[PDB]
């Protein structure tokens, strides 16, 4: 029901010997799907200095799922604390608890193609993740500021099926330090993403 984990970077040769391990920190990994998907995402920060400058993390979601529950590294459900409305001022970039929709906004500060443009993006992502989002295949992203942690961190997050024929459905997240850039002064990103496959449900 999981496709093959793909992980890329834009960590280059000025990274030295972390460039690997900043290339794979970010995984995916489904638990249970079955109209609801619940998946978990790690995050090894272990390389990433961020209790010297902070950084931040990005969880995506594709259209046809709605996600229902959100649970930090400490088994906090932090959920409610993500804005619904873009506009909304609590969703401004001083905040540490951010949406982004493509339902709702596609350029600007907060729009979904932006923020893409800043995480995803940067990440040297591979050709299928980009045919996801040049497919219109991707909708959602949920952004946590000013992680400072130097351990691996665990995501789980559980969505509800709200596109009765779709059977697949691609999940990313991203890592990023906000200071420390590569060759090219681009910060330093790093993605996970996998694609799951629901079963035909016989009716």
């Amino acid at each position: 029901q999981q496709s093959p984990l793909i992980q890329t970077s834009n960590a280059d040769y000025k990274s030295g010997k972390d460039q690997e391990k900043l290339r794979t920190s970010v995984s995916i990994n489904l638990l249970k799907a079955e109209g609801q998907i619940q998946w978990k995402v790690t995050f090894d920060t272990s390389e990433w200095s961020f209790n010297v400058k902070h950084g931040g993390v990005y969880f995506i979601l594709p259209n046809g799922l709605d996600l229902t529950k959100i649970v930090d590294n400490n088994q906090h459900d932090i959920t409610a604390s993500f804005p619904t409305d873009i506009n909304d001022y609590r969703n401004s970039g001083q905040e540490k608890y951010r949406f982004f929709s493509s339902k709702q906004g596609l350029d600007n500060e907060n729009g979904f193609n932006s923020q893409w443009n800043w995480s995803a993006g940067q990440a040297n992502p591979s050709e299928t993740v980009n045919s996801w989002k040049s497919g219109n295949r991707l909708s959602k992203i949920y952004f946590i500021n000013q992680i400072t942690d130097t351990t691996e961190l665990t995501y789980t997050l559980t969505a509800k099926v709200t596109e009765p024929n779709q059977q697949s459905f691609p999940l990313l997240a991203v890592m990023k330090s906000f200071t420390y850039t590569n060759s090219k002064s681009t910060e330093v990103t790093s993605l996970g993403a996998r694609e799951i496959t629901l079963e035909k449900e016989k009716t």
